[PDB]
């Protein structure tokens, strides 16, 4: 009842889980591999390896969750050859997904042309919405920047690419970012990163509750579903229909699945829910979407994808 | 316990209304007048009296709130020939708040200057981020356009002037517009109005639930309070002593309202809750302040005032 096609590939079902939960370490991708997840993408990448920031770093939330990881990963090699070996194997149903966040353009564009250079046939995810590095604000929010790095992106990148973006709050910005994005031969847009710098205090203590930025962070889960479906629509009704949507933010049950799927996403990725409950998550969301579409009579996605109707 | 000095003027404690919510009408005013709210502010007005957005254009929701009012008001003249009548009975602790959020940068110089003309002793307060008016985007999204209006306003205006500022979500944005702000003789910045162009969905309709800007709306409530606390908090180490904050977003209880002190904001609004709740809520919330206080051992709000501590 789920399939999907996405990217001119085929998924089981669009679930998947968000860059940077649940995928950290080969262990942790075969973990998705074995779940009931229609596609995985890995953590974000830098050159180098990188140690991220003080601890704690990541709470849960009665709303959600609030973090400030800072790009901890094992470095763009280590996943390379992960993604390329597990290419060889043919051991899975859809292409996997590679996420890199270069701490500079001329690292993304390193990064970028290895892919290109390299026997990589899945799907790479351009970060420009990391908020938790500090003295590096979210690229995506610098229009210029943005057009002027994608420019050079697509003068060698021919392969699938998607672009992770952050949550926008004024209509101009989409028409901005869209016709900036209408431009390329971009495989989607990802909406959205974690809601920028929230702040998150224990009364009691009268703290905040993670040691990096003086406590801001990342918000993520319940508190951000209604900017997450917000962008996700946004786009959808002004994106070339050649560039497709991952939708991202507040989704843990299949209702809020539903919801994403109604406003034109077509892939859907689980951040915080993930975290706090595991691979089994997957199994679970997916009765709960298809339990909404028995109920609707629905027996694919087609019968509902992008149909949100206004008043 | 609450006592509370702002814009040079003594208020019995910080909690008022925000903007927009419970102050429509004289009635509305004279009832916020007889709660136990510290101090109240009128709904933005423009020049010419305004309907408003079509309806259905607010929804309460389990966390929160949208809505897509489009400043539907009596007009500027409405309600300054309500608080220059008022003035006169020195009937209150502490000068009203009068709220303008002009169509246009001309819209919002012509009321300026005749609230400098009038005998209005009390404080104004610029809205730079209503999210709802079909075609006029935030004006502080617009660092350029914010710097250039505030120039013009502090070449004639010289009675107490706070700006109502769209919530930031990334550090530099901060730092940007409090090197702007800084430049000049503001009594306070309100942070935050409501966080724009969010969307809620009726999943049984497959439908937005408010009728302007295709379900689009600002989000309230619960959802925003860690954007809220941020921003205060953000501006509360950057901007000169000089300038106070007043905390809006998010506050329901005693607790939320004991964390936006903690960040640094003087004067507290509450918009969503009030809205549900009605002008009860002053009492309620004043209680639950106060025995928070009471069990912390605190008898003044300058024992914890902006103290939040780091990790
Ligand atoms: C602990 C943590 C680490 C994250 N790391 C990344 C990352 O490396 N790359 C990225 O694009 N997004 C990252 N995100 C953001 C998510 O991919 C997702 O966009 C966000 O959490 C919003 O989804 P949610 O509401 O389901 O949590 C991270 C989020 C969390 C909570
Ligand atoms: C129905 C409604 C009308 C509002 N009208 C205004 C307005 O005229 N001017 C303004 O500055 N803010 C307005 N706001 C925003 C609030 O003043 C407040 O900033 C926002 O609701 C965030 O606070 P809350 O979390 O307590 O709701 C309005 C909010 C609502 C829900
Ligand atoms: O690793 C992180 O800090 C991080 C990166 C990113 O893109 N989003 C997020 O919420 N955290
Ligand atoms: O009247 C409105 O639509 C309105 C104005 C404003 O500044 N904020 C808000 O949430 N609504
Ligand atoms: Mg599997
Ligand atoms: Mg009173």
């Amino acid at each position: 009842m789920l399939n999907t096609t996405f990217a001119n590939a085929k998924f089981a079902n669009p679930f998947m889980n968000a860059s940077g939960v649940h995928c950290m370490t080969i262990e942790d991708l075969e973990e998705l591999k074995a779940s009931q997840a229609g596609a995985y993408i890995t953590k974000s990448s830098t050159l180098e390896k990188r140690e991220g920031n003080p601890l704690p770093a990541y709470v849960d939330l009665e709303l959600g969750s609030i973090n400030s990881m800072g790009l901890p990963n094992l470095g763009f090699d280590y996943y390379l050859d992960y993604v390329l070996k597990n290419q060889k194997e043919n051991a899975q149903e859809g292409p996997i997904f590679f996420s890199i966040a270069g701490m500079s353009a001329a690292e993304n564009i390193a990064m970028l042309k290895k892919i290109q250079e390299s026997d990589f046939s899945g799907i790479t995810e351009l970060n420009l919405s990391c908020p938790n590095v500090p003295g590096k604000p979210q690229l995506a929010y610098d229009f210029e920047a943005t057009e002027k790095l994608l420019k050079e992106v697509f003068t060698f990148f021919t392969k699938p690419l998607g672009v992770k973006l952050p949550p926008y709050f004024d209509l101009v910005h989409f028409d901005i970012m869209a016709e900036i994005l209408n431009q390329f031969p971009l495989t989607y847009v990802n909406s959205v990163n974690s809601i920028g710098n929230g702040l998150f205090i224990d009364p009691e203590a009268e703290s905040v509750v993670i040691k990096p930025k003086d406590g801001f962070g990342g918000i993520g889960g319940a508190y951000i579903k209604p900017t997450a479906l917000a962008n996700v629509r946004a786009f959808y009704t002004r994106l070339k229909p050649e560039i497709q949507i991952i939708g991202t933010g507040g989704i843990e049950t299949g209702q809020d699945a539903f919801e994403h799927l109604l406003c034109g996403a077509t892939m859907l990725q689980i951040g915080t829910a993930l975290h706090k409950e595991g691979p089994a998550i997957f199994d679970r969301i997916i009765k709960e979407l298809e339990e909404i579409m028995n109920q609707k009579g629905y027996q694919s996605i087609a019968d509902f994808h992008g149909k949100l109707k206004s008043l």
